């Protein structure tokens, strides 16, 4: 099945998953001057104040801080948006190195990771049915640069050792997704694709502008976690990103001039 190396990597999934190499996939690169800024684009909402964190897995691919999405808790809304979106779940996307691990770049440029917060539009009535709708998730995408560390992060960091392995998972109540957001909601949006197979284009991408710092001695406790399952030879959970995909058809436009 599929993943991230070099026999079953990103370059192999079209076999698999045809829409690989669909009409808008993602990421892309987000070219900064091409984007244009849309004036029509009314503010972005992030109303995480109610938010429900139950319980963070480590899937093989990622690891997912999952929340309770059962009522209209932490959604996202305005922007780009029509209606309600609801978070289901946040996970990253990082390198083996800093210079490499984000899969959106800006005017080519590689972040050392990037944050998905993923969220499901309430009008389909679950995430099942919202990723067969062009309009049916909105993902909230924020880059990692390292730096200084995110004090928001940290109680992310230390549980890492509780789910190494793939199909681990432990509680993980009471986070705060807030603590993981920059200071701007400046934005880049675009139409696309989940990042990871089925690669259903599903997506309203919203990626910020305004990378977060993290510190070295966090990302580097992101590159323990492990692919593989616990009993079977370690293969370290790195460089979990794809590549950016032809913009094809698509224009990106910008919240900001
Ligand atoms: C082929 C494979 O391994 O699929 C793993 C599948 O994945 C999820 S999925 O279609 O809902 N994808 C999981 C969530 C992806 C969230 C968006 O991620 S990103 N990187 O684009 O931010 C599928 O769930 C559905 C149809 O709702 C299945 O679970 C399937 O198993
Ligand atoms: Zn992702």
């Amino acid at each position: 099945h599929w993943g991230y190396g070099k026999h079953n990597g990103p370059e192999h999934w079209h076999k698999d998953f045809p829409i690989a190499k669909g009409e808008r996939q993602s990421p892309v690169d987000i070219d900064t001057h091409t984007a244009k800024y849309d004036p029509s684009l009314k503010p972005l909402s992030v109303s995480y104040d109610q938010a429900t964190s139950l319980r963070i897995l480590n899937n093989g691919h990622a690891f997912n801080v999952e929340f309770d999405d059962s009522q209209d808790k932490a959604v996202l809304k305005g922007g780009p948006l029509d209606g309600t979106y609801r978070l289901i779940q946040f996970h990253f996307h990082w390198g083996s190195l800093d210079g490499q691990g984000s899969e959106h770049t800006v005017d080519k440029k590689k972040y050392a990771a990037e944050l998905h917060l993923v969220h499901w539009n309430t009008k389909y009535g679950d995430f099942g049915k919202a990723v067969q709708q062009p309009d049916g998730l909105a993902v909230l995408g924020i880059f990692l640069k390292v730096g200084s560390a995110k004090p928001g992060l940290q109680k992310v960091v230390d549980v890492l050792d509780s789910i190494k392995t793939k199909g681990k998972s432990a509680d993980f109540t009471n986070f705060d997704p807030r603590g993981l957001l920059p200071e701007s909601l400046d934005y880049w949006t675009y139409p696309g694709s989940l990042t990871t197979p089925p690669l259903l284009e599903c997506v309203t991408w919203i990626v910020l502008k305004e990378p977060i710092s993290v510190s070295s001695e966090q990302v580097l406790k992101f590159r323990k976690l492990n692919f593989n399952g616990e009993g079977e030879p370690e293969e370290l959970m790195v460089d979990n990103w794809r590549p950016a995909q032809p913009l094809k058809n698509r224009q990106i436009k910008a919240s900001f001039k």
